[PDB]
């Protein structure tokens, strides 16, 4: 099998803006996840022909990853918060999806979902 093209990072027709909210889940948010020992499998799109996972893209047809998360919020990809939310969400949920519970990759996106929701709580409010 080959790997779909990964998500779009920008797009002329999707309506953006910056908010404060936005460059905290850059500056902070993103950043703690980014750095974290269990960001490892998560910074980039799934490649399923190195990873041997000829199934992934059979059963998640809904791709995100965190380097897609970042360059979409360094271009200002979003309109809001809750869009970029969203992503990561669907990034956990794949990632439950795809594996079974207890699996070493399940347990790695638990502890950074756990961490993810530790640091949203603290989302300042919207200008
Ligand atoms: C067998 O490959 C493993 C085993 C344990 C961990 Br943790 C990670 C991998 S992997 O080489 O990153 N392959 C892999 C990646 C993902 C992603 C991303 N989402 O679901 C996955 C499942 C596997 C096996
Ligand atoms: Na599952």
């Amino acid at each position: 099998g080959s790997n779909p093209p990964p998500p779009e990072t920008s797009n002329p027709n999707k309506p953006k803006r910056q908010t404060n909210q936005l460059q905290y889940l850059l500056r902070v948010v993103l950043k703690t996840l980014w750095k974290h020992q269990f960001a490892w499998p998560f910074q980039q799109p799934v490649d399923a022909v190195k990873l041997n996972l000829p199934d992934y893209y059979k059963i998640i047809k809904t791709p995100m990853d965190m380097g897609t998360i970042k360059k979409r919020l360094e271009n200002n990809y979003y309109w809001n918060a809750q869009e970029c939310i969203q992503d990561f969400n669907t990034m956990f949920t794949n990632c439950y999806i795809y594996n079974k519970p207890g699996d070493d990759i399940v347990l790695m996106a638990e502890a950074l979902e756990k961490l993810f929701l530790q640091k949203i709580n603290e989302l300042p409010t919207e200008e």
